[PDB]
């Protein structure tokens, strides 16, 4: 039983998810021209992973730009490097992660508007399990996971509400590997898995003067397959959540984001300090 190398990879997917939301969401703020953007999101949560309970810890650092490439138009570019850690019984992982973002929306006018997502990272996973008395196997997998979305939203209004929808395609492959340090040491065999994840949300932004935006969200996600990362060798989550953009002034602006998901067996704090320069 290394369900640990398979719950990481998994650990390191659902933050994965996240750290996307985060470059779409940046793409609705944009009014004129083009913001710079510089961002700390951290991740704390417990999980149960088919019988195995874990703990999953995050942080990732992103730097970003955001810009009207057209009248109804914007793009986003992101890269993201990330730390995250995730503990079982016997065992813990460290996963560092490096990832390109990419994001673009259509307004077709003021009616609502189409997203595409992309991302491209690579990833390692530093394993250590304890096997006996004072005995360890260390071990390390790379991967790389890609990301497609596809999202549609509705913009309907005192302050606003958006409604939001969509697709988003995980494409996880995983290196083989092999542990060392261990006479009861494990290797385990390369991994493609593809996941398709219904997405579906609300958005109610209330201004709070020129300066100032306050948002609540509420969301749906799914996987709509099988997302199995257990390596040779599906329900419902209900995220809430609370937001504020805020100007500051001479270009400067600031953002704040805190957001819980749940199922059964399930639960993850997400956390967002962001600072943004607008040319
Ligand atoms: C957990 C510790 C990590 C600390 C490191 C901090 C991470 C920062 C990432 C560093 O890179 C920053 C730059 O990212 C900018 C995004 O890329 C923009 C690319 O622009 C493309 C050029 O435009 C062409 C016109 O279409």
């Amino acid at each position: 039983a290394a369900t640990v190398y398979a719950d990481s990879t998994a650990a390191h997917a659902d933050m994965q998810g996240r750290r996307l939301k985060a470059v779409s969401d940046g793409l609705d703020h944009n009014g004129t021209g083009l913001r710079v953007i510089a961002q700390t999101q951290q991740d704390g949560g417990t999980w149960e992973q088919g019988g195995v309970e874990g703990k999953m810890r995050g942080s990732t650092q992103t730097v970003g730009i955001a810009a009207k490439t057209g009248e109804n138009t914007t793009a986003a570019a992101t890269l993201g490097m990330g730390r995250s850690t995730w503990s079982e019984n016997s065992a813990n992982a460290k996963t560092d992660s490096i990832s390109l973002f990419a994001g673009i929306r259509h307004d077709a006018g003021d009616i609502g508007y189409l997203k595409g997502l992309f991302s491209y990272g690579r990833y390692k996973n530093s394993i250590s399990r304890s096997t006996g008395a004072d005995e360890h196997a260390e071990g390390s997998v790379n991967g790389t996971l890609m990301q497609l979305g596809a999202l549609g939203g509705v913009n309907v209004p005192t302050g606003d509400l958006t409604v939001e929808g969509g697709l988003r395609y995980d494409l996880l492959k995983q290196d083989a590997f092999a542990e060392k340090g261990s006479a009861l040491g494990w290797s385990g065999n390369s991994l493609t898995e593809g996941t398709l994840v219904g997405l579906a949300g609300l958005k109610l932004s209330q201004p709070l003067s020129d300066k100032a935006v306050l948002f609540a969200t509420a969301g749906v996600e799914r996987d709509l397959n099988g997302r199995d990362y257990t390596v040779t060798g599906p329900h419902t989550r209900l995220v809430a959540g609370l937001g504020a953009d805020v100007e500051f002034g001479n270009g400067w602006n600031g953002l704040a984001r805190y957001s819980y998901a749940g199922s059964k067996q399930y639960g993850n704090h997400s956390g967002r300090v962001g600072v943004g320069y607008r040319f």
